[PDB]
C-alpha cells in the first residue's frame, strides 16, 4: 500500500511495480536460489509510446508475470530491454522476452558469460562499453560501464530526465550488512568503481540497487563500505 514491496508483500509467483519518477517505475520479483528466498529489483523506463526494459524478473514465470503486470499498471508494450550482467537474476527469463517480441540487448562480455555459464543470452550486442567509464546512449537511458564490482561486466543505468540512478548489482541497499552473492566479483576493483560512479552521477537524486530498498547517493558510499569490509 506504497511502501517499496518485500517478499513478505509479494504473492507467490507474482511481480509489484513501483513509481519511482514520471515515466521510471522499479519492478520487484521474488526467487528461490540454493534454499533460500531473494527479491530483486530491475527498471522500466517510459520511452514515448512504448518501454524500456532493464533486468528480468529472475525467472522465465516471473518475466512473463512482470509483462502482465506491465500490462495491467502501465498498459504500453515493452519493446526493448537491457541485462545488466549476466546473472539469472538479470537474464533469466530473456527467453520469455524474446517470444514475446521484446528485443533484448547487453554488452558482449555479458553475452560471453551468460552463454559459457548456461544462462540465457541476449540477442544483440551493446558496443561502445568495454572499457570502464565508458557510456552510451540507449533511449531514454545511459548505459555505463565503472568497471569491475559485483561482476566484469556489470552496467549501471541513468535516467537523466529523473536523476534516477540504477546501480544494478553493483550497488548494494542501506541495510545490507555484507556485499550479497561475491562469487563473481572483484572486491579489490569494486570500490574503484563504485568511486567511477560517484565521480560521473553526481546529481543522481534516487539510487535503486540490484536487490533491496532504493534511496539516495548514500547507497553508493554505502556499498564501498560493505564491499571493503567483506574484503577485509
Ligand atoms: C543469481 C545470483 C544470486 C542468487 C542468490 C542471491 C543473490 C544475491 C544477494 C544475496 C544476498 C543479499 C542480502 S545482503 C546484500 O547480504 O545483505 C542480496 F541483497 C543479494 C546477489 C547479489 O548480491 O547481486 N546475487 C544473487 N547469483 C548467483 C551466483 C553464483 N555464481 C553464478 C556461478 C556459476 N557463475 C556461481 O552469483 C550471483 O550473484
Ligand atoms: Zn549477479
Ligand atoms: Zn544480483
Amino acid at each position: 500500500s506504497g511502501e517499496y514491496p518485500t517478499v513478505n508483500e509479494i504473492p507467490v509467483g507474482e511481480v509489484r511495480l513501483y513509481q519511482i519518477a514520471d515515466g521510471v517505475w522499479s519492478h520487484i520479483a521474488t526467487q528461490s536460489f540454493d534454499g533460500a528466498v531473494y527479491p530483486s529489483n530491475g527498471l522500466i523506463v517510459r520511452d514515448g509510446d512504448e518501454l524500456l526494459l532493464i533486468d528480468t524478473a529472475w525467472g522465465a514465470k516471473n518475466t512473463a508475470a512482470l509483462l502482465a503486470e506491465i500490462e495491467k499498471q502501465i498498459g504500453l508494450p515493452v519493446t526493448r530491454a537491457v541485462s545488466t550482467h549476466f546473472h539469472d537474476d538479470r537474464v533469466g527469463g530473456v527467453d520469455v522476452l524474446r517470444a514475446a517480441g521484446v528485443a533484448t540487448y547487453a554488452s558482449p562480455s555479458t553475452r560471453r558469460l551468460a552463454e559459457a555459464e548456461g544462462n540465457e543470452i541476449p540477442t544483440h550486442s551493446l558496443e561502445g562499453l568495454s572499457s570502464s567509464g565508458d557510456a552510451v546512449r540507449f533511449g531514454p537511458v545511459e548505459l555505463f560501464y565503472p568497471g569491475a564490482a559485483h561482476s566484469t561486466d556489470n552496467l549501471v543505468v541513468y535516467v537523466p530526465s529523473a536523476n534516477v540512478l540504477y546501480g544494478g548489482c553493483a550497488v548494494h541497499e542501506l541495510s545490507s550488512t555484507s556485499a550479497g552473492n561475491v562469487a563473481d566479483a572483484d572486491l579489490a576493483e569494486w570500490p574503484t568503481s563504485v568511486e567511477r560512479i560517484q565521480k560521473h552521477y553526481p546529481e543522481a537524486e534516487v539510487v535503486i540497487p540490484g536487490h533491496g530498498l532504493p534511496g539516495g547517493l548514500d547507497l553508493l558510499q554505502h556499498t564501498a563500505n560493505v564491499v571493503k569490509a567483506h574484503k577485509n
